[PDB]
């Protein structure tokens, strides 16, 4: 009788266990969400959720799994010493919008400095496969540089070593109906640009390293190379079509592509990057409503938008419960049609998990309702990179895993 | 093909919704000589198709969909000879469009299941 | 000796890497195997080059970009002086005008930027303007 | 009582609204279509199709269509 009363307004829904669910609970559902009420904040936990825009090098930047990750290295005595760079007042909640340099200088405690050693690395990925899988995330996608954490040992060293890493945690909860994993981790590796110095021979290595580790490992039930990234410091003279000589090989092998834009640059570089470097998904694209032609195109052309919302306030800045950087461009996204999908970023430095995140992102905009944040869920299920049968099969356990309120 | 859709915006109404590439096609006319051409079109947002691999090979594909930014392929019969540019074709979503009867008359093709090789509907709907 | 291989024709189930890496380990095996000569030192020391190989017509580029990609992973893989290394890269195949070196500009500038021996076929089948191309378009 | 049938199998259905369709109909439509059947031929008439590629200076070339637009 829930089908039959539901069967209309059915491809309207994103999922098909939604039309289950009463009209009382389906009411529930398109009512705004309430960030401050227990019961939202829980089902929220309960939702199971895909992640696409995670950095591995930002996870264990404070706190206690500092030390976790500390009290590993095969070699204690080459450690740096343990410095925890200070917070400014209300990280969580910074009252003032803080610049980028020194928000890469506030991860200095992870990273190049401490993911050299192989032990610490092992134990970053296991923590952060852990955490993954606390978060109930049922996908997700890390991105890592492995050719910073070379001295001895080679970046496809390192890429092996962590992606060995996720495979072993992956065969390790083997839970989950139909004997697959918790969690299904990807790597998607980052070609840094920086604003002087050497990067772009570190970015042909890393898009060459990419390349091989796509073409080795082929398992569809195994933790695979599936893109690469272009991240970094970004302005006029960065742009996306300054990288197209390098980026071509990757198109000659068919390997997807993630580009960082618009985190402070105009429609320009959105539009240099999808049009010149041919972005599959477009990572903090907040300018992107300034030109409507472009956004219909992005819109019709099915790329999808990753927005960390932490991370937006945290560099930013925006203003929260509706009280000039402009209003947070969720809601416009949705209501356009473009594919947008909520994410961490950096889990260590912003302090933040995939909850928080979904939460403040209707605590940004009022008038979100949780089938908004369902609708993300599925924009994020088919922007992923993953093959057709790893998408129905997410989409069934998304659809037979949420929770009813 | 600019002015057109600029003109009529009505969307329960006919609209001009996209540019073509046809004409013969060869090794001097291949996608990637209409780059500068394609970029206004490009700029002001509006759809483009290509034909491409009715009588060549997958090299023109990739340029129809590479740089100049094509959203579907016309007579993309050689696609099946590069695994990887049909795996670009298939996660990236771009529309394929096959003509029975056209590529039956211009390049032949065998019937019944009785060498320009076997029609690759079934093969493009499986990958 | 500089051998040139082409591991990504041999890649049916395993991957070219694979295929690589199993080329490099018999020829290292094979050189530890035979310790004749002064100072402990391989009686003949062979270096690996990767070929990129160029067809009149069909899918090759993409073939190109694979062997360059690989031949960049291999050289920042194994930097042992003393052992088998893949030292550079290789331009080969069909050549005519249509096929010449500064065709090959854009996905060679990676390789250029890792900072990898280049060498280029030209001459065999084309006149000095190949020639001129292969040497200061490409940088061979 | 159909769909709640063949719920199970929505996603790989390109039409929700056919899955309300009789399993013997489902059946019907997995097997290898016969264009020799006249059933067939009137199944793919009715179907209601979608085009995206027709050019207009070849549509009336032949035929009375060539006669009446002229
Ligand atoms: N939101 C962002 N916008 C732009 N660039 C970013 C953003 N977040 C991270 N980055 C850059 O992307 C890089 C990817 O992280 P990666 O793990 O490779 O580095 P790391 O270990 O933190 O070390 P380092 O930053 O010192 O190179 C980060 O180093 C930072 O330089
Ligand atoms: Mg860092
Ligand atoms: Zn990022």
């Amino acid at each position: 009788s829930r089908i039959a009363g539901a069967w209309e307004m059915l491809p309207e829904l994103p999922f098909a266990d939604l039309a289950t669910w009463s009209e009382g609970e389906l009411a529930w559902l398109r009512e705004p969400l309430d960030p401050r009420a227990p019961a939202d904040q829980r089902w929220v936990a309960g939702l199971p959720k895909i992640e696409l825009h995670c950095h591995l090098g930002g996870f264990a930047t404070h706190g206690e799994l500092l030390r976790r990750v500390r009290n590993a290295a095969e070699n204690p005595g080459k450690l740096p010493p343990l410095e925890e760079p200070r917070l400014p007042e209300g990280w969580p909640l910074p009252a003032q919008p803080i610049p980028l340099a020194e928000y890469m200088k506030l991860g200095n405690a992870n990273g190049t400095a401490l993911l050299r050693d192989p032990g610490c690395l092992r134990e970053q990925c296991r923590l952060l496969y852990r955490h993954l899988v606390d978060q109930g995330v049922c996908y997700a996608e890390v991105r890592c540089s492995p050719a910073n954490y070379a001295e001895v040992r080679s970046p496809w060293d390192v890429l092996a070593d962590i992606r060995a890493a996720f495979q072993e945690c992956m065969e390790g909860a083997r839970t989950a109906p139909g004997g697959l994993p918790a969690c299904h981790v990807n790597l998607i590796l980052i070609a840094t640009r920086r604003a002087s110095g050497d990067y772009r021979a570190a970015i042909a290595r890393h898009l060459a390293l990419a390349v091989t580790a796509a073409e080795h490992w082929r398992d569809e039930n195994a933790c695979r190379v599936v893109g690469v990234d272009l991240a970094g410091y970004e302005d006029e003279k960065t742009r996306a079509h300054y990288f197209r000589e390098e980026f071509t090989a990757v198109h000659r092998c068919g390997l997807a592509v993630t580009v960082h834009a618009g985190e402070n640059d105009d429609a320009e570089g959105i539009w240099r990057a999808v049009f010149d470097l041919n972005a599959r998904r477009l990572g903090h694209a907040l300018s992107l409503g300034q030109s409507r032609e472009l956004l219909r195109s992005v819109a019709d052309r099915g790329i999808g938008v990753e927005l960390c919302p932490y991370a937006n306030l945290q560099i930013k800045g925006f203003r929260l419960d509706g009280s000039a950087p402009g209003p947070y461009p969720l809601l416009d996204y949705l209501r356009e049609g473009v594919r947008v999908t909520v994410n961490t970023d950096n889990i260590g430095i912003s302090a933040a998990s995939l909850t928080d995140n979904l939460l403040l992102a209707a605590r940004l905009c009022p008038g979100l309702t949780r089938l908004d944040l369902l609708h993300l869920q599925r924009h994020a299920l088919e922007t992923a990179f993953c093959t057709a049968t790893q998408r129905l099969t997410l989409l069934r356990r998304i659809s037979s895993g949420i929770p009813r309120p």
